[PDB]
Formats: structure tokens, C-alpha cells, sequence
């Protein structure tokens, strides 16, 4: 199975697989059963921002999810990623709907990587930033039902013309260039990603969530991973 | 064939195709016969730095090659890339040798692309920076005799165990991800590239030179482009 | 007197001192009489963005001004800044009103400069970004009627409580740290600036205009420099 | 007196006040007695690099010191700077000597701070980078014995014309512009500092050390702060 590390903004509580009793954010290290979660007072219809950060010095993966004129949800977890992931990988966004549905619209997404070597003045880096997505976004690998072009937006899951969310949908978007997330001769290794999203749904129960993941270069949507599996995992183990 | 826009650091005057009677810097737009050139005091054996800059406000492509504590060659040329290049491209470095030879070593490469829109805050950007190339640089498409790893450098053309450069070689290095070089809805489109090189030669006259180029995504070393054609053009028209 | 290089967004045509008969943008080199201008379809009450760039290779200062979903104004002038300004300067914004008035609101502002000497891999740089101004901007030198914190914006010229602008006002804001605009061993110097502004007036004839400027460390508002002189020049010669 | 938060590179073990019996990297918070430390195998003579990192999500100040192909010391400590420093501060470097001396040469320095807000797309930032120090560095407030220009480096304490370092010397360097280290409603606040240094003593006894410090804007060298106090504190309490 693919090797995956995610930060999930989980909107539907699936109590049978470990989800707490409310919408929340969590750190996923190779399984959908989060290794750490925090309550998140989601706000249907309002644009929000996610901030993920990690540095090899204190070895902690941290996320913050907020809405304007409202409080933020924070989560942090100690993890030596150079002990869980391959040297090179691909980074991306994933999302889904099961029985219940929502829009998993992405307004912007930026990411930065930096490997600073032992030898002075020898850093290597990658930085991209999309504040507008085109119809044919030739630098993004779109998987599942993901599309770009709708008002310069990136729609991870399926949507009807009328603007209605669909169920049992799954879609992901991966940046085209393989990233060198870690390296042995690197003194400091770090990365950061930011995206603004807009989850909006007609139900009284939106499902299922959006997630930012780091995977292997050849990763693909697993079979039947809609709904509770966020298009990331093959099973809820 | 492929569309090419390049900045050539020509070490050998092929006066039969327009080359001036001395090693020069030139701006090639769809042809090996430069639109504008400038004398360059090719200083064999040492490390030089090149800087390429372009912005759509004043539509001027500019270059500057300089050696430490010495003179700088410079060239500019007004060109509206929108008219000459496809919206999406790949960028990269090329180099070749012929009857005569030289080592075409790259010690670091940088690039930045930006698309600022009419809409406030909307800006799309890409930036990569290599200060050390590994033996398996997975984010670089190595074409020809080009290889990475040696002293952490990128060798564009074939060199021997001792260090001696071989004639009639052709290598290329294209960054893996496609670049959105322009967009109609952008108020400002720009790019800057920088790279340090080391050209050495046992010959009384080295050849053929290094080049930075913007080409269509599916480009490759054309057939018979050794020597004077710098691995970029099919013929010499 | 002070040395001033500026890009002016002139809203009131004072034809007597050499002004087009419509709102314009222009390059001001040590004088209020522009060396080059461009017609500006100034929109009342709309938030606009001004982008200014400059590099020592092509030696050309350019500026674009645009409103979303509409046309753009571009202007360029060839000038060697090292033959005009001191090696160390201070950058800033300036605005004024006279017998006629308008609000000169700055919503955001960012700047970047780069000095790259002949010594390979050596670069000095400065960059700031303000996306909201607080009532206590300790890193800005405010002059004249200029104030910050007002709704998170920077008010260059005096306004009222209900909003209404006052005439015969002049204000300026400069970044605290002195900028090293050029030097001896420089291979390439360049700066880029961006600011979003809001201009609205009760009278169907606004005035006078906003301007981005570079000046010597010790620069203050000239005497009687309201109106047509945009708080930058001592006289109209 | 002034409020200090510093990361010290302590070359001399003053056990009588807390220094471990070996050189070390330590994290000081309003006191010369480090809250945390980590053994450091200082390497008299060769160039090193320190990298400080901090963010408000995990409220952890971390640092790494390394030399090429050698042991890198690391230190981290959980601390909420927002509950210790003013919103506006000044960042700088500091070094000192006493009965025993050393060279406290800074060859380069870079800093970056970002204030991300709950209100989306409203970030503020300051970033400077010095790769070559000038004889008249106007953007640096030089205090004590600090001087620039010597071979393009920054000398924090006194060295003779021949190069021999002088005891009982103390100097500082602070960036000219105040830094907004935190605002009451920022969702994320983070900074990163990097510098390369050369410390060498023509005898087997170096002292006293170099330190990156954050203080109130009006900070000035405390009296008798040489030697063991590193030019930061008025006493060893
Ligand atoms: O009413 N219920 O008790 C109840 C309804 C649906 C349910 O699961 C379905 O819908 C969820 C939300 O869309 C997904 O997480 C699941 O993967 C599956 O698609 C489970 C319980
Ligand atoms: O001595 N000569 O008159 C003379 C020598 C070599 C020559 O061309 C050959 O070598 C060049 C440099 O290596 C290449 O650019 C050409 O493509 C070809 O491989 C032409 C004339
Ligand atoms: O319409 N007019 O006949 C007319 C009215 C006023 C005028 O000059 C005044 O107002 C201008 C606009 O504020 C400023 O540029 C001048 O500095 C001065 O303050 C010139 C012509
Ligand atoms: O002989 N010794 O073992 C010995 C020599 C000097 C000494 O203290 C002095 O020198 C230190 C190093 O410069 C400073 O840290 C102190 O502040 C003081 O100025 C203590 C013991
Ligand atoms: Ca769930
Ligand atoms: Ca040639
Ligand atoms: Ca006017
Ligand atoms: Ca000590
Ligand atoms: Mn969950
Ligand atoms: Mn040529
Ligand atoms: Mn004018
Ligand atoms: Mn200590």
C-alpha cells in the first residue's frame, strides 16, 4: 500500500473507526486513525485557512486551522518523518464525500521546502504558490473527480452545475515535481504549506473532509476510499 | 520542431553562421543566429555567474555574465515572449563540444517565475534552487550525456576519470515540472535565472558553449546538434 | 535640496506646468515635470494596484497601474539610478490635496531590493510587506498629515471622521531602515515595489495624487508642497 | 533593565555561575543562566553556521550549530515569547572577551519574520540578508567595539591590525528597523535566523562567545557586561 502522512480536516465523526464525537483536525501517520486530534468548530459557508509546518530540528508536525473573526484549532505531534517517508515524495490535497456531502473547494495553495546542507551556503529549495487555478493546469496531477477552472478554483470532489455537492466522490491534486523532503547530509530540513478552503453543504451533517498529504511518487486513489477514508487509505485499520 | 528561446554563452566563433570573431554572449530566438550579441572575455579555467531577467512590462530579455573582480558582458533585446512561446513550457540548461572541447560544468542553478494578476493579491509563482546536485536528482530530466553527482556538480557533456573533456558531446538538464510562462489574464509576467559554471579546456581554443533555454514541454536534443548547434537546433538557418 | 526619483499617480491635470489634460502616471526625475507619462483611466472609489520594477541591466524603470476587470496603464523610462541617487536612500509613499481633494488610502505595500556583487554567491537583500497597518507602526516614518491604524490602512493625507477628505493637506510615510540602492562592485542591482490604493472624492474633480518615491536618508516635506507638487518638490521647475 | 531572549554559543565554561564544564549552545531567557543547553564541540579556526528557528504554533525555540562534516549540536526549549517580549523589538548579534580572547567574526547574517493573521491573505513580513558587510553599513546600529568592512566581514569585538584579538572588549550589531515580533490577534508568528562565524584564538584558550539576541528597541550594552556576561546582561543572576 502507498506510504501516506496527512493532516486531516475531518467534518464527519465516524465513531466506529476512532473519530472523536465532533468535526476535528488530526495528524495521520500511515493510518486514518489519527495519532492526535483537536476539536474544530467548522463553519459551513465561511472561507478558512490551514497552516501546516514541520522542521527536522524539533521534529514536530503542526497544523493550525482558523476562520476570520473566530478562534483557531491547533494540533501538533512529534514525528521523525525521515523515518517514515522515502527521501523523495509527492505532496498534495485530497478530499471526499460518502453518504453525506459538501463542497471541497480550494481557493489557494502554497508550499515551501528547504534542505540546508552541512556545508555552508548550500541550501536547496522548492516553492510554488497558486492563487488562481487554470482550466488546463499543466503542473498539477489531478486524480479522481478533481477539476480546476471553476472560477479559477480547484474543486477536489464532484459538484453539479446548480452548485450542489455530490456523494461518493473522491479526488486529489498532486504537484507535478517530485519533492526531496529529506536528506542524510542535511543539517536542517523543513517545509510548510498553506491553503484556503470553502466547505459548504445543504445537509445538517457535512461529510467527509479535506486533507493535505505527503506520499510516494507513484501514489493513487485506493479502491473504495470515498467517504470516511478521505481518498487516502485502503482500509480503516 | 521545438520552439526555443535561449541565452548562449558561445566559446567558439562559427563565423559561417553569424558568429562574431570572438567568444560571445547572445540571445537566440527560434534560431542559432543570434538577434543580438556582445563580446565576452571568456576566461577559461574559472567560475563565472550568469543572470537572466525578463519582464512583460517593458518586454526586455536581459543577460549579464561576469567573473569575479573582472568585466561583465551584457546584452538586452526587446521581445514579446507571448508571441513567440507556448503558454506552458519547461526550462533548462544545454551544452556541447565538437572537434574542439571544454568542460561544461554547472555548480548551482536558480529560477523564479511569477504571474501577477489584475485581481488584488492574485499571484502565481514557482521557484527552485540547486546548490548541490545529487547522484539521483529525481526532479531533473537529464538528456544526452548530461549527468549529475560529480563533486555535487552537473556535468552537461562527457568528461573522463582524469578530468579531460571529450569532443562531440551533448547533454541537457530540464527541470521536471512544467512552467506557466505567461497567461492572458496577467498584468505582470516575469522570470529571473542564475547559474554558476566552470569551463576549462586543454585546447588552444575551447568549444562550444553553455546555454539557458525555454522550450516546449516535450522537447529533446535534436539530431545532429553537436558542436556549433549547442544541442538546441536541428539545422543552422 | 533632497534628491527625488518618483513614479506619480497624478489625478489632477495642472496643464500650466506641463501636464497632460487627463489623469496620468509618470516618471519624475528630480523635477515635478515628468520625463515620460501615460494616460490613466482613473476609477473613483475602486481599489487599484501599482506595480513598479527596476534592474540595472537594462537600466529601465517601469510602472503599471491596474483595476480588476479593466485596462492597465504602463510606462517606462531609461535611467541610470547610480548617476542620480545616493548609494544609500530611503523609499516611501507620498500624497497631497490642494484646492481640490480626494482620499489617499494605502491598503497594502511591499518592497524588495537586491545587490549582487562580482564575488560569486554573494547577495545582500531587503524585503518588507505590510498587509495591514496598525496604530503603532514603529517601522514607518510618518510625515505631515500621514496617519496609520485607520481601519487597518495608511492614510497619507488628512480625512474626517465620516470619511471626507480635507484639502491643502500633505502626508508621507517612509520605511525605517535605509536602503543600499547600489554600490561599486555591483553586477546587478534591482528593486520592485507594489501598493494597492483607494481614491475617492465628493467633487467630480479629485486631486492631487499619490506617488512612490526614493530619496536621501534625511528627507522631509518641502515648504508649500501641497497641491500640484505632491509633497515631493519645493517648486514646479 | 532591558528584556533579553538569546541563543548563546558559549566558548568558556564559567562553572561558578552555571556554565557546564565544556563549550556549549544554550538558550537564555532574561538571564545568563541558560534555561537549557547542549554540549558543543567548538572547532577553533573553522567557519560555522547557527540556525535559530521559532513559531507560535508549537511555541518552541530551537537552534542548531554545525561545521562541515562534523557534529551539529542542537537545543530546543518550549517558550511563549509573546508572554516575555514587547510586540516590537530589535534583533542583533553580540560577542565579548575578557582575560582570555578570541575572534568573533560574522561572515554573513540573515533573518525573516512573518505575522500571519486570522484574516486571510493578510500577512506581514520583514527579511534581510547580508552576504558582504560594508565599511559604512547604514542599516546596522553598531554598538561597543563592533565594526564592519574588514575583509567584508563584521567584527563584533576588537582585533588588532595584525589580527590578534583583544581581551575585555564587547560589541553588538542590531538591525536598524524595529521588528514587530507579535501582534495581539496573529494566527501564526515565526522567525528564522541564520549566520556563519569564525572564532579563533592564537592560543588554546578562547572566550567568551557569540550570541543572537532579541531585545527592546532601546537596548544598549549594560555596564561591565564584558567577558562572562556576553554584552547582554548587567549581572550573572
Ligand atoms: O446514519 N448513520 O448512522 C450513518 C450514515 C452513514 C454512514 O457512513 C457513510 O457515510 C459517511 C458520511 O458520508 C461516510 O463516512 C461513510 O464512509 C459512509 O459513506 C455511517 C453512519
Ligand atoms: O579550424 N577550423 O577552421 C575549424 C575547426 C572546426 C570547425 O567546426 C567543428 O568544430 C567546431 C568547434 O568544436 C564545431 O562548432 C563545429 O560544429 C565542428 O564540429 C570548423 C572550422
Ligand atoms: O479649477 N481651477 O480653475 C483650478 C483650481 C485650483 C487650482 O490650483 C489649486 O488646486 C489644484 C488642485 O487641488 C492644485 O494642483 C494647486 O496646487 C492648487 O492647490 C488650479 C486650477
Ligand atoms: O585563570 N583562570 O583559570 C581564569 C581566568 C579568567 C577568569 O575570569 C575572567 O575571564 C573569563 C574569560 O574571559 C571571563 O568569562 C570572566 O568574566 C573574567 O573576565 C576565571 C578563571
Ligand atoms: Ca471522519
Ligand atoms: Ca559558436
Ligand atoms: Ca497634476
Ligand atoms: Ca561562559
Ligand atoms: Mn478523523
Ligand atoms: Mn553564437
Ligand atoms: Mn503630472
Ligand atoms: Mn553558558
Amino acid at each position: 500500500a502507498d506510504t501516506i502522512v496527512a493532516v486531516e480536516l475531518d467534518t464527519y465523526p465516524n465513531t466506529d473507526i476512532g473519530d472523536p464525537s465532533y468535526p476535528h483536525i488530526g495528524i495521520d501517520i500511515k493510518s486514518v486513525r489519527s495519532k492526535k486530534t483537536a476539536k474544530w468548530n467548522m463553519q459551513n459557508g465561511k472561507v478558512g485557512t490551514a497552516h501546516i509546518i514541520y522542521n527536522s530540528v524539533d521534529k514536530r508536525l503542526s497544523a493550525v486551522v482558523s476562520y476570520p473573526n473566530a478562534d483557531s484549532a491547533t494540533v501538533s505531534y512529534d514525528v521523525d518523518l525521515d523515518n517514515v517517508l522515502p527521501e523523495w515524495v509527492r505532496v498534495g490535497l485530497s478530499a471526499s464525500t460518502g453518504l453525506y456531502k459538501e463542497t471541497n473547494t480550494i481557493l489557494s495553495w502554497s508550499f515551501t521546502s528547504k534542505l540546508k546542507s552541512n556545508s555552508t551556503h548550500e541550501t536547496n529549495a522548492l516553492h510554488f504558490m497558486f492563487n488562481q487555478f487554470s482550466k488546463d493546469q499543466k503542473d498539477l496531477i489531478l486524480q479522481g473527480d478533481a477539476t480546476t477552472g471553476t472560477d479559477g478554483n480547484l474543486e477536489l470532489t464532484r459538484v453539479s452545475s446548480n452548485g450542489s455537492p455530490q456523494g461518493s466522490s473522491v479526488g486529489r491534486a498532486l504537484f507535478y515535481a517530485p519533492v526531496h523532503i529529506w536528506e542524510s547530509s542535511a543539517v536542517v530540513a523543513s517545509f510548510e504549506a498553506t491553503f484556503t478552503f470553502l466547505i459548504k453543504s445543504p445537509d445538517s451533517h457535512p461529510a467527509d473532509g479535506i486533507a493535505f498529504f505527503i506520499s510516494n511518487i507513484d501514489s493513487s486513489i485506493p479502491s473504495g476510499s470515498t467517504g470516511r477514508l478521505l481518498g487516502l487509505f485502503p482500509d480503516a485499520n
